[PDB]
């Protein structure tokens, strides 16, 4: 019998902020994915549209990968919609994965952006959220920036907190925006500070 | 007859903490697959078999039908520091020998120098700057006295050479240790 590893990837900040869309990616890794198929369910219904099945991929090591993508309007995401991918293979019982707003999940209360030194160093902080899985993005006049150093989420508390430092070269004035998406508590924070 | 299986071999290189705290360089080599009974991971140090220090691992079995087995080879830091060529090989009967090499690559620029200072100042914030190296594969570690502190924000390298930087947040002597694998180079700084 073949092993099958199926994963469900939640949408990234870039899709949710720059494109007003939430793209869920569900892919199975296997030895022979011919008759293994991925089905979708948005809030318990088969999707009307927005599903774009990927192509089967042979791999050098003998494994095979096939993926399927589902795109939701960001409104459905912030509302807490449930997305359920299913892996159906005739040799195995069905394997469902789910990305849903968790009742036990705390939204990130506050996001704080200020400056720390002068090349300028911009500090973005977000606190009061759980689970600790966090996604952060930096932007420079609606254009994405990557020169950042992100500190993963660290702990009296029920929550976690994280921060990322962005260093921008000393040069035109600019406004920097820090966007954070907590996925299990479908929040999308965003802040602007200017220099 | 018989049909072959998916077999994926991987090789981990020593970590900063391993070299800086223990003076030992452990190379973890493992293979992921379906039926790993006839899969034997073998080592070569400097191009010859190691006399000792190899810990073959039990066959891990995962909840998705995959099997995994890891063999690790621990070397003195001096051996790593010298540039000793480490090699892992997967020997399955119906498959070719698959070798993953952890060499000191000749074309690998080594980190020029390491910088450590204070970025800002309730808590305070440090910096660590590693400059002029390639490939960008690099590992960092902060230490409060002889104790590791994990409250850093690391910025991986972006583009002749590369440079990365890490900001540590502190609530002592703070040392930043840098490990560059391809040029078996290790650098530390210190501050107070
Ligand atoms: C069924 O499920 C099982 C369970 O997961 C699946 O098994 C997994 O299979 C995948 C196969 O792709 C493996 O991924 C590879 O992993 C290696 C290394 O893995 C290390 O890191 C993992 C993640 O660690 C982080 O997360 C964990 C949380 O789980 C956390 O605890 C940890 O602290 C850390 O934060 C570890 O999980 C893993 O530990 C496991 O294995 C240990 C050894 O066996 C064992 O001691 C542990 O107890 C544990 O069991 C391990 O520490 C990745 O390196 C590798 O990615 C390389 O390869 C891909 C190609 O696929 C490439 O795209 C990447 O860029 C990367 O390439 C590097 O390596 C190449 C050499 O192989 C080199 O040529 C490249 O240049 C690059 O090298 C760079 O870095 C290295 C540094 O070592 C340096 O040498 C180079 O110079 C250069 O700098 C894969 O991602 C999983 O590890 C494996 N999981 C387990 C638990 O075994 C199975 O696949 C599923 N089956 C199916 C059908 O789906
Ligand atoms: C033969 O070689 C192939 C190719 O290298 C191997 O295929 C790889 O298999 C591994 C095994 O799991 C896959 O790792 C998984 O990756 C998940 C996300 O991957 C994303 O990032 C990677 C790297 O950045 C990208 O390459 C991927 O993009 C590829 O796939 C998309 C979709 O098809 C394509 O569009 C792209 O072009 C690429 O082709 C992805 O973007 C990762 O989340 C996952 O980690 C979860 O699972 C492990 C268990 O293995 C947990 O330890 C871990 O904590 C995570 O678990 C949490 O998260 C998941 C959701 O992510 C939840 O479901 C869990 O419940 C839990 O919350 C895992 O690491 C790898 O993606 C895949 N590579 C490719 C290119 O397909 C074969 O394995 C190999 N065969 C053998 C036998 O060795
Ligand atoms: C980010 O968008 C939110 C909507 O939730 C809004 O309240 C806030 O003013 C925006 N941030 C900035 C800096 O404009
Ligand atoms: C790193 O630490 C060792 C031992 O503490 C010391 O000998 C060495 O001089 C340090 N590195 C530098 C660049 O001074």
């Amino acid at each position: 019998t073949q092993p099958l590893g199926v994963y469900l990837l939640t949408p990234a900040v870039q899709d949710l902020w720059l494109r007003d869309k939430a793209t869920f990616t569900c892919f199975v890794v296997g030895s022979d994915l011919k008759d293994a198929h991925l089905t979708w369910e948005v809030a318990g219904k088969v999707p009307t549209g927005g599903v774009e099945e990927g192509l089967l991929e042979r791999h050098s090591n003998g494994s095979q990968s096939q993926h399927s993508r589902l795109t939701l309007p960001r409104s459905l995401w912030n509302a807490g919609t449930s997305v359920t991918c299913t892996l159906n293979h005739p040799s195995l019982p069905p394997q469902r994965l789910m990305a849903l707003r968790e009742p036990a999940a705390q939204a990130p209360v506050k996001l704080s952006l200020n400056l720390l030194a002068s090349a300028s160093w911009l500090l973005c902080e977000v606190s009061g959220f759980s689970p600790p899985n966090i996604l952060l993005m930096w932007l420079e006049d609606q254009r994405e920036v990557n020169t950042s150093g992100f500190a993963p989420a660290r702990p009296r508390s029920t929550t976690f907190w994280a921060w990322s430092v962005l260093r921008v070269p000393a040069p035109q004035p600019a406004t920097y925006t820090c966007v954070v998406s907590h996925e299990d508590s479908r929040t999308l924070l965003n802040a602007s500070r200017s220099l």
